[PDB]
């Protein structure tokens, strides 16, 4: 490298996060929810190092085997680098906002800041809920910590002092069982709110908890957690003329999911020691020290002790009015009349979920076909397709089992289900069924119609409250049809197929792609209007940026909205000059897909499942569905448009990953959420 | 049969419950209390027929293969017979209560008392909060109830009429998902508390939610339930000379648990045999019409809407001053010093979970052994004896994983226990393990000193807060040792015992009763004084019932305080003239055991874990300990006494079952738990 063309998707990725960081001391949101985006920074950190790093951490190590002509190291040393300037940061931040929120009536404190009052009150709360769950763990030689030590729990290691005599025993944070924090009694004045978090309770009482059977002089505690790297599975979806020909030193040396530890700095060398040696901390296993709390990501559940300002107005999810037109009797009747788009979180994912429950006992319903990603705790759909079962509907779920990590859950997810009478049909080893799908074939007067629903997020219904999806519902036999060959595709992939509307992965995607850059290339070398508008939460392929560069200089307007990571570099003189990115991070989780091809005048728009990201165009099954009806098609304009035209929370791409927010000009000051959510709120006024 | 010697321990059965049917009338108790009354009334005959009555069903069964000689009709005749006697007076109260909360500004309607504007209000609030719950269940021929159709769920079976065409659908009432009552909004005065069976929500919406798919004229609902016999298990506890020869054609016809049916009176004949031939009801399963509500045992959590005035004035868990004393450093320094008594739920159980969490972590302890027989959900105590294992104590655990229902769960109570390093130990196939005991071995310089727990009630944490139970709390080596033996005699009954202080079943017990009994007999006939006094839960067993007769009829007194079943007839001229029987039925289900002999004028008192049923006698194990300290034991004898001189709850046993109160002559108006939680309280007082 001499001037980087790309960008390292990890790099990207750790921007990304950055952006969150920016939410959390973005002054314009409120106190709480600054508080609780510290919570969501740090929980995407975990997840980013229990997988992505994991997932490098093996990609050099296959690499390096037989010899590895790349800088990985070049890599690891920034990532590491950001990371520690980012955390630097973040503790600048967690000051800042306690300080705030101190100019606010709310006080965390900690046990070496107790009223000679509060303490009283602290030893007696502790006995009363606390004690019963706090019960020491003795570090004897023989004991092994190893085993029965909870993973991504914090545990205070105590150092039990007896002259220069030393013992140790850990603590579990019980935050399972306790809220983390604890509000206490108002010293003097009633203005007070002063709270403490749990594991700062056990620093105070650890003399209560000891006392009773040891004899010491003195009593120091240590917070500490361990980590265990994700299941090496996502490695292994690249593994081709590698994994072929793969050595059995390369198996066992990139299967063994390594351990991480933090512990708090202070923690006295010998007792780092007893627990490396009971944590078997081998060569590529880390230990690294790293402050006085650990699992941040509690903060996203940080309780709002002020008064409503302190946290943002509720944005009620809207009905899809059209469903409610008196004039329809069911879902099935609103879906016939007209193709049916809702853009969650805008919208409620309650629509989906009635017309599932209305399919699962429509006596005309004969069957039902769907897609299981990552669905929520005890989903309503796994409900209602069981449902479907007993009432004699024939139904196939297919299953990814092979999620990220909703996916021990989609294994149990399975027992019912079959028990039922619900076909199943489980992900390929290596290939994740991604696909946001579902459908229901139900006789209407002798005829066999369709409807299907195409998705850009998951059946999850949570995730449909805090992340953007569209979903598509329709009747229409163009889509209706390919949809019904998508899952006949999953089901028996031997067979050859063909897909004339839906964009399919792998079969499909980068064909279709590449022909549609092109096709905006040679609009544009022959001086007709062209452009191409993607919406996506990471673009990372090498084939696609590379075809994106060539229709920037081939004097196409490429206008890109990334929310994760983006390797493509924009307004590289020569290279992407016609390229404008953005990221939108905000209250809402940007999680939808739209591919807008301007194609001499006649928009062909795509709502899909797949990010651009290799894994998404050769490795997994995904959809992308065009939109056949103009009101729609122009629907999701209006709100690429909303987006495109954010100047509050629009951060540009560059190379330097500045994360420099869109100026705006003398243009309307735009918040395209909230512009966004008033749009779709336009909508859905009454008749 | 002439002249009953004995009472049917099923019919003594009924008797108790109706006992418990007296407090939901007795307008001394405050009115939401009654009400909750009637929930326990169900769920006691609820639980009467799943075990005791299909108990029966098998022991007649049994009989009748050779042939049998007992009346056994005439059993089931009265069975039946005051079954629907009490049904009757059930629902009298039922109606007299809703009356009376109505007076009280309470008022439990249904669909058909609706205001012109609450019935808008609930459709909308069923649209919202309901329906995703209610998804009908199409009853067609292939479709089979049979499966997936829950235990015990009350379903309304809705009978869809179009012409003279009639269709069936189910609808499972989702009490586990929502709240059985609903609150609707005061028509027109504020002096209005309505309220509305969810039950009565779905027959109020019926239309709304068939009419989306469903042509029809009519609409009619009839609610059902369906429940099955308990495992065959407490049957084979019994047949030693009959099943070691016993015929495989009793072994099929012993262990089919059948099916039972209840459905709303009105339902139609139709409908009816549907779910017949659904629910494949043969020959010995029973189809029951039996009114529009079933699970009356929700009641037992009826919410309180009033003042409190309708609910009982709680009566806090009293902490035993002693464990709290400055001159002790933990639990054992004050077992050691003193023996400890404790009777629940006067006192907290928090005493028993507090120590076994100690004894998890006390450096100085080495073992710890303990009884499981039905532990609350996610046992405190399961939680440390792992916690025990993993500090190295050897943890012993005998788990009963044959119990009456709490038994399913024990078995998982296993997984986990032997996984931390617990050595588990299980009830041999037909022999419970129903000792409540637990033993702490722990060094005290140089010695291993022993801390034992004699309970007559088990582990249980909601449990010791409404049953009264006794915890024995002793470092006394004369019974610290025999405790031992105990354990060791679980793990190997092969080898010889004998116990000289414990009462063990089935080793000890009828040797030694009789012997209690026949030295008691021995005295009276001396002129000597005697007297046998028992607290017991059921008082079956033929052997001690006849001994008792012959106590009375040799001169002895013989107080008896029998909260269930009591086969023995008192006060029948020449056989039980000196035996004086009540039952005590209140706020707290009396569960202690005591058994106190006049013993010449040295009491012996020993509080046990055993009723005097056979089975609690040779066929299962169980522990009585002595009180040796005259401390406890007059403790336990003042007890007593209040419990005999109850002049508000004590019910009076006779042949006649006629559970006539105790008249109070000019003696001072005494209500037992009341007095002795004074007396308890009076204990508590700072020294
Ligand atoms: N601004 C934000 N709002 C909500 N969650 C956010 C935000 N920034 C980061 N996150 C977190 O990042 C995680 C999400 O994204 P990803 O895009 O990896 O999710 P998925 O739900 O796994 O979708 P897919 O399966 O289609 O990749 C979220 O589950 C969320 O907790
Ligand atoms: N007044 C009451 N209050 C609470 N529960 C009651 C009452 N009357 C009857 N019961 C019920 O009847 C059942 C049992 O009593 P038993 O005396 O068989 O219980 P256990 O606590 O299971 O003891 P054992 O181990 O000897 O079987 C209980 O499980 C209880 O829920
Ligand atoms: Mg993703
Ligand atoms: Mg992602
Ligand atoms: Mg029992
Ligand atoms: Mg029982």
């Amino acid at each position: 490298g001499q001037e980087k063309l790309y960008i390292e998707k990890e790099l990207s990725w750790l921007s990304f996060n950055e952006r969150v960081l920016q939410e959390a001391a973005d002054k314009s949101n409120p106190l709480i929810e600054r508080m609780r985006f510290l919570g969501i920074y740090s929980n995407n950190l975990d997840e980013f190092y229990k997988v992505r790093f994991a997932e490098l951490k093996r990609r050099i190590i296959i690499s390096e085997e037989q010899g590895s002509n790349s800088h990985s190291r070049h890599l690891l040393g920034k990532i590491q680098s950001r990371v520690l300037k980012a955390d630097q940061e973040f503790d600048g931040l967690y000051n800042e906002l306690l300080l705030e929120m101190a100019r606010n009536q709310i006080f965390l404190i900690n046990e070496r800041q107790l009223s000679v009052n509060q303490q009283n009150w602290l030893r007696h709360y502790f006995k009363q809920y606390l004690r019963q769950h706090i019960t020491p763990i003795l570090i004897n030689p023989d004991t092994d910590l190893v085993q029965f030590l909870k993973d991504d729990y914090t545990y205070l290691a105590v150092e039990i002092i007896r002259g220069d005599t030393i013992r140790y025993a850990l603590l579990e944070i019980p935050s399972d069982k306790v809220p983390r924090f604890v509000n206490l009694p108002p010293e003097a004045p009633r203005r007070r709110k002063p709270m403490i978090l749990l594991d700062n309770i056990l620093r105070y009482c650890l003399d209560d908890i000891f006392k009773g059977f040891f004899d010491y002089d003195a009593l120091n505690a240590y917070s500490m957690k361990m980590t265990r790297d994700a299941e090496y599975d996502l490695v292994h979806e690249m593994e081709a003329s590698l994994m072929e020909l793969m050595s059995s030193s390369l198996k066992q040396r990139l299967t063994a999911e390594p351990v991480r530890f933090v512990y708090q700095r202070d923690m006295p060398n010998a007792l780092v020691e007893v627990l490396r040696e009971k944590l078997t901390i081998s060569r590529y296993d880390s230990i690294v020290p790293g402050g006085r709390y650990h699992n941040f990501k509690d903060f996203i559940n940080f309780p709002n002790v002020g008064k409503a300002n302190l946290v943002n107005k509720p944005l009620p999810r809207l009905r899809h009015i059209w469903f409610d037109k008196a004039q329809f009797r069911n879902g099935f009747d609103a879906i016939r009349e007209r193709d049916v788009l809702l853009y969650y979180p805008y919208h409620t994912f309650e629509h989906v979920l009635e017309l599932l429950r209305q399919a699962s006992f429509d006596p005309s319903v004969l069957a039902i076909k769907i897609n299981i990603y990552r669905v929520a705790k005890d989903s309503r759909i796994i409900d209602s397709m069981i449902h479907a079962a007993h009432n004699g509907k024939k139904v196939t779920v297919v299953v990814e089992l092979q999620a990220r990590f909703d996916e021990e859950a989609n294994i149990h997810w399975a027992k019912r289900l079959t028990e039922a009478g619900v076909h199943v049909i489980f992900s390929a080893p290596g290939l994740k069924i991604h696909a946001k799908l579902f459908l229901i074939s139900r006789k209407e007067n002798g005829e066999v119609v369709r409807y299907a629903h195409i998705g850009t997020g998951n059946f999850n219904e949570k995730t449909a409250r805090l992340y953007t999806d569209y979903s598509l519902l329709t009747a229409d036999a163009r889509i209706t049809n390919e949809v019904r060959r998508v899952f006949n595709f999953i089901e028996n992939p031997y067979r050859p197929v063909t897909f004339d509307y839906l964009m399919v992965s792998p079969q499909n995607s980068r064909r279709l792609l590449y022909e549609m850059v092109d096709r905006e290339i040679a609009n544009a070398q022959q001086g007709l209007p062209s452009g191409i508008t993607l919406k996506l939460n990471n673009l990372v392929d090498k084939g696609l940026v590379d075809r994106l560069y060539a229709a920037s200089s081939s004097g196409v307007p490429v206008n890109l909205l990334v929310r994760g990571m983006c390797s493509l570099i924009p307004n590289l003189e020569g290279i992407s000059d016609n390229i404008r990115a953005i990221s939108i991070v905000d209250r809402y989780l940007e999680h939808d897909r739209v591919y807008i091809f301007e194609n001499g005048g006649d928009k062909k728009v795509y709502l899909s499942s797949a990010d651009w990201m290799t894994r998404n165009i050769d490795y997994r099954i995904e959809v992308a569905t065009p939109l056949l009806d103009p009101r729609l098609k122009q629907r999701v304009l209006d709100i690429i448009d909303i987006l495109f035209s954010d100047t509050v929370k629009a951060r540009y791409i560059d190379k330097e990953l500045s994360n420099r927010y869109v100026p705006r000009g003398n243009r309307r000051k735009v918040r395209a959420q909230l512009a966004i959510y008033d749009y779709i709120k336009s909508l859905e006024q009454p008749e």
